[PDB]
Protein backbone atom coordinates (compact mmCIF):
# COMPACT_ATOMS: atom_id res chain seq x y z
CA UNK A 1 0.00 0.00 0.00
CA UNK A 2 0.83 3.68 -0.41
CA UNK A 3 2.64 5.40 2.52
CA UNK A 4 0.68 8.65 2.21
CA UNK A 5 -3.05 9.44 2.49
CA UNK A 6 -4.77 9.43 -0.88
CA UNK A 7 -6.79 12.62 -0.03
CA UNK A 8 -4.31 14.98 1.74
CA UNK A 9 -1.00 13.40 0.58
CA UNK A 10 0.45 13.34 4.14
CA UNK A 11 1.83 10.45 6.18
CA UNK A 12 0.45 9.67 9.60
CA UNK A 13 -1.94 7.08 11.13
CA UNK A 14 -3.08 5.42 7.86
CA UNK A 15 -5.67 2.67 7.17
CA UNK A 16 -4.87 0.58 4.16
CA UNK A 17 -7.34 -0.63 1.56
CA UNK A 18 -7.43 -4.44 1.18
CA UNK A 19 -8.40 -4.45 -2.49
CA UNK A 20 -6.26 -1.65 -3.79
CA UNK A 21 -2.99 0.05 -2.76
CA UNK A 22 -4.54 3.30 -1.41
CA UNK A 23 -4.33 4.48 2.13
CA UNK A 24 -6.24 6.97 4.26
CA UNK A 25 -6.34 8.92 7.39
CA UNK A 26 -9.42 7.97 9.38
CA UNK A 27 -11.38 11.24 8.76
CA UNK A 28 -9.97 11.89 5.28
CA UNK A 29 -11.85 8.82 3.95
CA UNK A 30 -15.57 9.39 3.45
CA UNK A 31 -17.35 7.81 5.17
CA UNK A 32 -14.73 7.83 8.12
CA UNK A 33 -12.78 4.55 8.08
CA UNK A 34 -14.96 1.82 9.60
CA UNK A 35 -13.92 0.42 13.09
CA UNK A 36 -13.56 -3.28 12.30
CA UNK A 37 -14.17 -4.97 8.86
CA UNK A 38 -11.33 -7.25 7.70
CA UNK A 39 -11.01 -7.11 4.79
CA UNK A 40 -11.82 -3.40 4.26
CA UNK A 41 -12.43 -1.89 0.89
CA UNK A 42 -12.10 1.93 0.35
CA UNK A 43 -14.64 4.08 -1.46
CA UNK A 44 -12.72 3.93 -4.74
CA UNK A 45 -13.05 0.12 -4.63
CA UNK A 46 -16.76 0.27 -3.65
CA UNK A 47 -17.55 2.62 -6.53
CA UNK A 48 -15.64 0.39 -8.99
CA UNK A 49 -17.74 -2.57 -7.77
CA UNK A 50 -21.01 -0.75 -8.55
CA UNK A 51 -19.80 -0.12 -12.09
CA UNK A 52 -18.68 -3.74 -12.50
CA UNK A 53 -21.96 -5.16 -11.24
CA UNK A 54 -23.93 -2.91 -13.63
CA UNK A 55 -21.86 -2.00 -16.69
CA UNK A 56 -24.83 -0.16 -18.20
CA UNK A 57 -24.62 2.30 -15.26
CA UNK A 58 -21.89 4.01 -17.35
CA UNK A 59 -24.08 4.85 -20.31
CA UNK A 60 -24.83 8.57 -20.52
CA UNK A 61 -27.43 10.19 -18.31
CA UNK A 62 -29.26 13.48 -18.23
CA UNK A 63 -28.34 15.72 -15.27
CA UNK A 64 -31.98 16.48 -14.59
CA UNK A 65 -32.72 12.76 -14.10
CA UNK A 66 -29.63 12.28 -11.90
CA UNK A 67 -30.57 15.18 -9.62
CA UNK A 68 -34.10 13.79 -8.95
CA UNK A 69 -32.74 10.46 -7.78
CA UNK A 70 -33.54 9.56 -4.19
CA UNK A 71 -30.55 9.07 -1.92
CA UNK A 72 -30.63 5.25 -1.72
CA UNK A 73 -27.36 3.56 -0.65
CA UNK A 74 -25.64 3.66 -4.08
CA UNK A 75 -26.47 7.36 -4.64
CA UNK A 76 -25.34 8.16 -1.06
CA UNK A 77 -22.02 6.44 -1.85
CA UNK A 78 -21.62 8.32 -5.14
CA UNK A 79 -22.15 11.68 -3.36
CA UNK A 80 -19.66 10.68 -0.68
CA UNK A 81 -17.08 9.82 -3.32
CA UNK A 82 -17.72 13.05 -5.23
CA UNK A 83 -17.25 15.06 -1.97
CA UNK A 84 -14.00 13.11 -1.37
CA UNK A 85 -12.76 13.96 -4.86
CA UNK A 86 -13.13 17.64 -4.03
CA UNK A 87 -11.20 17.24 -0.75
CA UNK A 88 -8.47 15.52 -2.78
CA UNK A 89 -7.60 18.89 -4.33
CA UNK A 90 -5.42 20.99 -2.09
CA UNK A 91 -7.40 24.16 -2.97
CA UNK A 92 -10.34 22.60 -1.06
CA UNK A 93 -8.75 24.04 2.11
CA UNK A 94 -10.33 27.36 1.25
CA UNK A 95 -13.87 25.92 1.28
CA UNK A 96 -13.59 23.34 4.08
CA UNK A 97 -14.41 25.16 7.24
CA UNK A 98 -17.02 27.82 8.10
CA UNK A 99 -16.29 31.09 6.29
CA UNK A 100 -16.75 34.65 7.55
CA UNK A 101 -17.37 37.78 5.56
CA UNK A 102 -15.96 41.24 6.27
CA UNK A 103 -14.66 42.94 3.13
CA UNK A 104 -15.16 46.56 2.15
CA UNK A 105 -17.73 46.79 -0.63
CA UNK A 106 -19.19 43.28 -0.27
CA UNK A 107 -21.89 41.71 1.79
CA UNK A 108 -21.75 38.06 2.94
CA UNK A 109 -24.05 35.46 1.40
CA UNK A 110 -27.56 34.84 2.64
CA UNK A 111 -26.81 31.13 2.97
CA UNK A 112 -23.23 30.31 3.80
CA UNK A 113 -21.99 26.85 2.91
CA UNK A 114 -18.80 24.85 3.31
CA UNK A 115 -17.41 21.37 2.69
CA UNK A 116 -17.41 20.21 6.30
CA UNK A 117 -21.07 21.20 6.59
CA UNK A 118 -21.86 19.08 3.49
CA UNK A 119 -19.82 16.26 4.99
CA UNK A 120 -21.90 16.39 8.23
CA UNK A 121 -25.10 16.60 6.24
CA UNK A 122 -24.23 13.45 4.32
CA UNK A 123 -23.18 11.66 7.50
CA UNK A 124 -26.50 12.58 9.16
CA UNK A 125 -28.56 11.47 6.05
CA UNK A 126 -30.03 14.97 5.67
CA UNK A 127 -30.26 14.82 1.89
CA UNK A 128 -33.21 12.96 0.37
CA UNK A 129 -32.24 13.44 -3.28
CA UNK A 130 -28.99 13.94 -5.14
CA UNK A 131 -30.26 17.46 -5.97
CA UNK A 132 -29.88 18.49 -2.23
CA UNK A 133 -26.19 17.56 -2.17
CA UNK A 134 -25.40 19.10 -5.61
CA UNK A 135 -27.20 22.34 -4.78
CA UNK A 136 -25.18 22.81 -1.56
CA UNK A 137 -21.89 21.95 -3.36
CA UNK A 138 -22.58 24.48 -6.14
CA UNK A 139 -23.65 27.10 -3.52
CA UNK A 140 -20.17 26.94 -2.01
CA UNK A 141 -18.58 28.22 -5.22
CA UNK A 142 -21.37 30.57 -6.18
CA UNK A 143 -21.19 32.31 -2.75
CA UNK A 144 -17.40 32.70 -3.21
CA UNK A 145 -17.70 34.18 -6.71
CA UNK A 146 -20.30 36.67 -5.59
CA UNK A 147 -18.42 37.82 -2.44
CA UNK A 148 -14.96 38.21 -3.97
CA UNK A 149 -16.27 40.15 -7.03
CA UNK A 150 -13.26 41.33 -9.03
CA UNK A 151 -10.55 40.21 -6.65
CA UNK A 152 -8.43 37.62 -8.35
CA UNK A 153 -9.19 35.30 -5.38
CA UNK A 154 -12.48 34.58 -7.13
CA UNK A 155 -10.54 32.20 -9.32
CA UNK A 156 -10.16 29.72 -6.50
CA UNK A 157 -13.95 29.19 -6.62
CA UNK A 158 -13.79 28.64 -10.39
CA UNK A 159 -10.97 26.15 -9.99
CA UNK A 160 -12.52 24.03 -7.27
CA UNK A 161 -15.95 24.15 -8.97
CA UNK A 162 -14.32 22.78 -12.10
CA UNK A 163 -12.99 19.78 -10.10
CA UNK A 164 -16.42 19.27 -8.69
CA UNK A 165 -18.17 19.42 -12.04
CA UNK A 166 -15.73 17.13 -13.86
CA UNK A 167 -16.04 14.55 -11.10
CA UNK A 168 -19.87 14.91 -11.05
CA UNK A 169 -20.01 14.17 -14.80
CA UNK A 170 -17.66 11.17 -14.31
CA UNK A 171 -19.20 9.58 -11.22
CA UNK A 172 -22.82 9.96 -12.34
CA UNK A 173 -22.00 9.15 -16.03
CA UNK A 174 -23.49 12.36 -17.38
CA UNK A 175 -23.94 12.19 -21.19
CA UNK A 176 -21.02 13.88 -22.90
CA UNK A 177 -21.81 17.06 -24.88
CA UNK A 178 -20.08 19.93 -26.66
ZN1 LIG B 1 -5.35 12.47 4.89
ZN1 LIG C 1 -9.39 0.49 -2.46
ZN1 LIG D 1 -26.74 -5.01 -14.55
Amino acid sequence: NSNICEVCNKWGRLFCCDTCPRSFHEHCHIPSVEANKNPWSCIFCRIKTIQERCPESQSGHQESEVLMRQMLPEEQLKCEFLLLKVYCDSKSCFFASEPYYNREGSQGPQKPMWLNKVKTSLNEQMYTRVEGFVQDMRLIFHNHKEFYREDKFTRLGIQVQDIFEKNFRNIFAIQETS
